[PDB]
């Protein structure tokens, strides 16, 4: 047996490529045919190869992750569910990550302090509750989760959960990183096993290779807008074929990432050559040698079936830009200029950001710092405002001493702290007023309604890091860099070359300040407090359990019209503040949603009152007077960040089911374990016979078994009804955190309490 450590950290944690094998053999004598690598590096986790019912998009799979991440804006809610389990330590390896909590203001050292003192309560608990359960803890400064987990904690044929939507960055380095909910992070640190549902595999060959200004974001913009973002719902995506191995290591964790924008379970990549050469840059040559060693369990089977196959030439491929609301609206920076004339989108650009854990790699900031220069070099600075979040406290110090943050900063850039930002709201944004419609482009991932800044006006285009910097110089959508000039300060006309750059450092990498806290999981002792009377954290109450009757009466708290993202249910921005605090974040329940009744956010009619009103207190309008409530919705409910508040928000108010034309896997995942029924119509049209003003009865909750749909009954106000059928994904765990009230009640009467 090799003895190679999974990080750093955890020593005396070993990879278990061994175990791998033996279960992948398992389960390769049972289904007799090629596995994808996904399903290699999946049933190879599984908890039980040899009984495991194995059928793609049809059996929840149970499995074995090898470790847990969370994230602070997320931790919070995973670790009061799991101080209930009573359990003294974490079952696997498991890691706290402060980047969600750090504002943009005036830039890093200032930012990084502001946020130490306001937010000093949250990280207290964090490191506290870490300290005494055996949860290894990154310091606010420490970087994007995903950064960290991709120098630090990925590996070939890991399987590692975590809550934050964008974990399949990972896959980058070969192996399965899939986003959930806190409760399921509680779940694999309890030791109790993770469900999945068996993922069905689009394999994406890639052909050709990536040239010019081309970088590995343009994959994934090209992939999201052929797919949409429904595209890849309930499907793991592999890439293959001869273009693999043009691109880096952080070019595959780019493109694995933003996968999550297709509702992909996650993305992964073979391994090869590119990982081999990331893991040995960082103190990891060991991870790669044994990596190689069993590389036939670490790339697809020859003539595995893919359920969806897609083709990019990547040698034809162009800069895109996506946006300016979803991001799948797909434009190559070519034509990007004319569809914003069209289409009414402001072509000056205010700010461009780039960043986030999707483009915040050193070969990023390197192309970055390639575009600058050459701007520098004809005395430009840029005419958009311009923000650099850096991945790491690590690719911070790395692009500092190999110059790339003093060219990034002679354009006129300001650069953040190591932490999420801009990205989800946390912006102090000066240079509009509120309402005011602009453009902002930046090389992050998701572009929901001005999700950046909390003014629903801004129009958020995302793209390549490079083509950012190319666009910020310019100040305007209608520069393409391949083709157009711009005037030096000289009155000279230049071109800008296309970037290259080191994929990594020449010499080590730089790990500036000392981020990271070990447990001292040796005597431990030290309690963690939360304070009766905090306003940012308050203990979880217990859901109630279900009387056992049937849903009968519901009164319908909003019908939403298209497109209802997690951001809609529970947004971020100026709620980061209460994710420790349950009933002062379902204050922002649904305010983003459209009502279908008047198309507007926010504005609901109360029943009794006959009221236009607040969709938040309507809600404790009902639950105060004991009327039970339902939200109608339309496809893919609860889309995007994996937030559990957005499930734990209308449970905790009075929620009972939401019943929906489909739903984002998360989402409906949260809402199970919550105590909620995620419903959705046997047939979608039946969304148009229920009115805002129906009552609806959901029978046969007393016969809910796997598979059998429930009824229900539309009660119209004249008089008459009609019966529809309701689908449900339940099984029988999830129908028995249904009956107890949520999956933590569940566990708690398990556990004799
Ligand atoms: O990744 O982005 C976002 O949105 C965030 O990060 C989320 C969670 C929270 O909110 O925190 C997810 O999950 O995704
Ligand atoms: S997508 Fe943005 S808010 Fe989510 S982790 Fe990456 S940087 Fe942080």
């Amino acid at each position: 047996r090799a003895k190679v450590a999974m990080s750093h950290f955890e020593p005396h944690e070993y990879i278990r490529y061994d175990l791998l094998e033996k279960n992948i053999d398992i389960v390769r004598k049972r289904l007799n045919r090629p596995l994808t690598l996904s399903e290699k590096i999946v049933y190879g986790h599984l908890d039980d190869p040899a009984n495991q019912e194995i059928e793609r998009g049809k059996t929840y799979l149970r499995l074995r992750p090898d470790r847990v991440a969370m994230q602070d804006a997320t931790a919070q809610m995973a670790m009061l569910q799991f101080i209930s389990s009573g359990l003294p330590k974490v079952a696997v390896p498991s890691t706290i990550h402060c980047d969600h909590l750090i504002e943009a203001q005036l830039g890093g050292e200032k930012d990084l302090r502001r946020a130490k003192d306001i937010n000093q309560e949250v990280y207290n608990f964090l490191a506290t509750a870490g300290a005494k359960y055996g949860v290894g803890f990154w310091r606010p400064g420490s970087g994007i989760i995903h950064q960290i987990i991709l120098e630090n904690y990925a590996y070939p044929g890991v399987l590692l959960i975590g809550t934050d939507s964008h974990t399949p960055n990972g896959g980058g380095l070969g192996g399965i990183c899939i986003g959930v909910g806190g409760a399921d992070a509680v779940d694999v640190m309890a030791g109790i096993p993770w469900e999945l549902k068996c993922p069905k595999v689009i394999g994406v060959k890639l052909t050709g290779s990536l040239s010019g200004w081309t970088s590995p974001k343009d994959v994934i913009l090209k992939v999201a807008g052929i797919l949409t973002v429904k595209g890849g719902t309930g499907a793991i995506v592999e890439y293959h074929g001869p273009g693999v191995d043009s691109i880096s290591c952080t070019g595959m964790a780019t493109i694995c990432n933003m996968g999550a924008e297709i509702g992909a379970t996650t993305s992964v990549f073979p391994y090869n050559h590119r990982m081999k050469k990331y893991l040995s840059k960082t103190g990891r040559a060991d991870i790669a040698n044994l990596a190689d060693e069993f590389k036939d369990h670490l790339v697809p089977d020859p003539g595995c079936h893919y359920d969806q196959v897609i083709e990019i030439n990547l040698s034809e491929l162009k800069p895109h830009i996506n946006g300016p609301f979803t991001p799948d609206l797909a434009h190559p920076v070519a034509e990007v200029g004319s569809v914003a004339e069209k289409e009414g989108w402001p072509l000056d650009i205010r700010v461009g950001l780039i960043g986030s854990c999707t483009n915040s790699s050193y070969e990023d900031m390197g192309r970055s710092a390639a575009v600058a220069k050459q701007a520098l070099a004809h005395g430009l600075k840029c005419k958009s405002q311009f923000t650099i979040t850096p991945g790491s406290e690590q690719i911070r110090a790395t692009i500092e001493r190999d110059g790339y943050a003093q060219v990034l900063r002679d354009v006129g850039g300001i650069v953040l702290a190591n932490a999420c930002g801009p990205c989800i709201g946390q912006w102090d944004r000066k240079d509009i007023k509120k309402g005011e419609k602009n453009t902002i482009v930046t090389s992050y991932n998701r572009n929901f309604t001005g999700r950046n800044d909390a003014n629903p006006e801004t129009h958020a285009f995302v793209t390549s890091p490079e083509i950012v910097t190319a666009l910020a110089i310019a100040g305007t959508l209608k520069f393409n860099p391949e083709t157009d000039f711009l005037t030096g300060k000289d009155g000279k006309k230049f071109k800008l070359e296309a970037p290259d750059a080191d994929e990594l450092p020449r010499a080590e990498f730089d790990p500036g300040q000392d981020t990271y806290q070990h447990p001292p999981k040796d005597s431990s002792g030290q309690r963690v407090d939360v304070s009766p009377t905090s306003q940012r954290l308050q203990l979880l109450e217990p859901f109630d359990k279900w009387d056992g009757k049937d849903l009968e009466d519901l009164q319908i708290l909003i019908k939403v019209k298209g497109k209802c993202t997690t951001d809609h249910i529970s947004a971020a921005g100026p709620w980061l503040k209460f994710r420790g605090h349950l009933d002062n974040i379902s204050n922002n329940l649904l305010i983003g949603a459209i009502n279908i009744e008047n198309r507007k956010a926010n504005s609901v009619r109360n029943a009794v009152t006959q009221e236009f009103g607040p969709v938040p207190d309507t809600a404790r309008y009902y639950k105060q007077h004991g009327i039970r409530w339902v939200v109608i919705g339309d496809e893919n409910y609860g889309e995007g960040a994996s937030r559990e508040h957005s499930a734990l928000e209308p449970r905790h108010l009075g929620g009972r089911a939401i019943i929906t034309k489909s739903f984002a896997r998360i989402h409906e995942t949260n809402l199970k374990k919550q105590g909620l029924l995620p419903l959705t119509f046997a047939d979608p049209a039946d969304y148009n016979k229920i009115h805002p003003v129906d009552k609806l009865t959901i029978q046969g909750l007393k016969d809910f078994a796997p598979g059998k749909p429930l009824k229900c009954i539309i009660k119209h106000p004249n008089g008459t009804q009609e019966t529809i059928l309701l689908n449900h994904t339940f099984n029988e765990t999830q129908i028995e955190w249904f009956r107890a009230g949520s999956a933590l009640n569940r566990m708690k009467e398990l556990q004799q309490k």
